[PDB]
């Protein structure tokens, strides 16, 4: 019947709640998984949750799913994943004219924004900054631009969405460092939920074939700056 | 490696699976030297076993070992059997002779000589275009077959086409690529449906390989990043 879906309704282009937060939830990931659910007929509910509580939530069982999650050796122990969907490149964004800042390791006992139980947040904490814990992307970046932090480390999918947004705002950063690979993003789902991992992977492959990737793909990114994943075949 | 990990392969498919000294050494290649990584890092030993294409997944279905190399993910394949996390991609081109016309696409290739490998989608794909079909033992044979003038055209992913070129150059410019599939493939490692443990583990090694360089280092020694493509990397 149901597709119990985990997620946090203030990341744009991921997923946020239509006119200016008033309506009902959308984005790429939730599109897309949306898309899933009705290919296998379901219908999906939605679980709204503060990215630091999300991964317990799914621990917890209050829901199956999590979008947008970056594949790591510690979840591939822990968890399921689908194929990877997307790919993003983690950026150092510092504003334009910052001086003291010019990679990773410079972070350290430098003030730095980031969500509150992420791997980035964590990446953070073994640097020595000084972390201010923000509530969102939104937030990281704002707390740069009134100059309350020194960094923040951004992926490159909401860094571009922030600036497509307000862009007469956006000449006000510059990206110091980036990471030199780029990651894989899948469906996070509890390990031994077998089935249900073969499904969306099944379903996925389907999407891919038909156009309609590209099309909720083209709906939210530039192809230009953000990358993609191998297709499937036939 | 005190307990095995069995991989059917066919040696015969440079740069992917082949044999070193001009075919009478060792098993070598990209998804060789990979395998073989993922087996010493699991604290097995690999097996190899090999196989002509056409016998291979009846290989994996009657148990006589545990994972294919180098497999293109299908939803058909996907229904019956696991996949790692892709690793690498390849891309389908059309390949004729440089002075061919009559060929632009894959919807040209009706009524067309095609060479194409027993047992393969693309063997597949090339009935349903109605070619007629002559198949070869591998890569090698259906560009020499081309080349021979016995068939005017053979459907060969991206990285074993651009191996043929690195190894004999001289023969590049008797090739042309008249066409290529939209979008690129991935590709990945195959077992039986059931075994998720074996499973969970090669994809937790395949990203410690990403993330320690050793991915770079066998993508490297096998090709050109230029023109092959690869796969996102994973974080921690
Ligand atoms: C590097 N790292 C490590 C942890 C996480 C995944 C990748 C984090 O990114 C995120 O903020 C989330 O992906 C997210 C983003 C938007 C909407 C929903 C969720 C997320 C966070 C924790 C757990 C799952 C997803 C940055
Ligand atoms: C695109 N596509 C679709 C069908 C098949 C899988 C991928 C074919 O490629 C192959 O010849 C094999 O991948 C192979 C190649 C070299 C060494 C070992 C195996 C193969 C063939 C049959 C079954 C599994 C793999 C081309």
């Amino acid at each position: 019947s149901a597709l119990r879906v985990g997620t946090d309704g203030i990341y744009p282009p991921h997923s946020f709640h239509a006119q200016d937060g008033r309506g009902e939830l959308t984005g790429f990931d939730i599109d897309l998984i949306k898309e899933v659910a009705h290919r296998l007929n379901l219908k999906v509910e939605f679980f709204e949750t503060a990215v630091s509580g999300l991964i317990t939530g799914l621990d917890t069982n209050r829901y199956d799913v999590l979008v947008n999650v970056a594949i790591t050796p510690e979840r591939q122990k822990k968890y399921d994943f689908s194929i990877p969907y997307i790919a993003h490149r983690v950026l150092l964004v510092v504003r334009s004219d910052q001086q003291d800042i010019r990679s990773f390791k410079d972070l350290t006992d430098k003030t730095v924004a980031q969500i509150l139980g992420t791997d980035l947040s964590r990446f953070a904490k073994e640097l020595k900054s000084h972390l201010v814990f923000s509530h969102n992307f939104e937030q990281s970046l704002q707390l740069l631009l009134s100059k309350r932090t020194d960094a923040t480390m951004i992926p490159d999918i909401p860094f571009f969405n922030f600036l497509e947004r307000r862009p007469h705002d956006g000449n006000l950063f510059k990206i110091a460092d980036r990471m030199k690979d780029n990651s894989a993003v899948a469906f996070m789902m509890r390990k031994g939920n077998n089935k249900l991992t073969r499904s969306i992977n099944e379903i996925l492959c389907a999407i891919h074939l038909d156009g309609t990737y590209k099309k909720i793909f083209d709906r939210y990114f530039d192809k230009n700056i953000i990358s993609s994943v191998p297709g499937c075949s036939s």
